[PDB]
């Protein structure tokens, strides 16, 4: 049971993050903005809001559900197996990042189209869930909606 979220700023840029060197699974790997696990009795929406605060010190708009049926298994460079129920969301940040370096060792604000081109060309350089989520046609169209400038 898990969630993933793709965050955009009001200008429509996508935030990509790099998992800290100390993460158990996929340490050091570039990936979409945030992922995690809801707590007992917590909605996925509220888990997203909570983890964005926790890993990125940031506030967000109401998370939109963009890939509710996403579920996968993937094995990490060290063999850690992960099998997850992981509905995907998108939101916009409404405040500045304040980075938790226990979780995130780097990040970049990027153009979605560049990120998609990188994912499509060199998927091995990104976490496997970032790639499997972004290559879903419907989810990808939702990411594109979040690139619009919001004034
Ligand atoms: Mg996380």
């Amino acid at each position: 049971l898990a969630f993933s979220s793709w965050l955009f700023n009001a200008k429509g840029q996508l935030l990509v993050t790099r998992r800290a060197l100390s993460k158990k699974a996929w340490p050091g790997v570039w990936t979409n903005s945030v992922c995690g696990h809801p707590q007992l009795g917590e909605s996925n929406e509220d888990a997203v809001i909570r983890r964005c605060r926790y890993e990125l010190g940031v506030e967000i708009t109401p998370p939109e559900s963009i890939y509710p049926d996403f579920r996968a298994r993937a094995t990490d460079p060290s063999g850690i197996v992960e099998n997850e129920v992981c509905p995907v969301f998108a939101a916009r940040t409404t405040s500045a990042l304040q980075i938790n370096d226990d979780e995130v060792m780097d990040y970049q604000w990027c153009d979605l189209a560049d990120v998609l081109h990188g994912i499509d060309a060199t998927p091995w350089a990104f976490s496997p869930w970032m790639v499997m989520q972004a290559t879903n046609r419907e989810a990808r169209k939702r990411l594109s909606a979040f690139t619009q400038l919001k004034l």
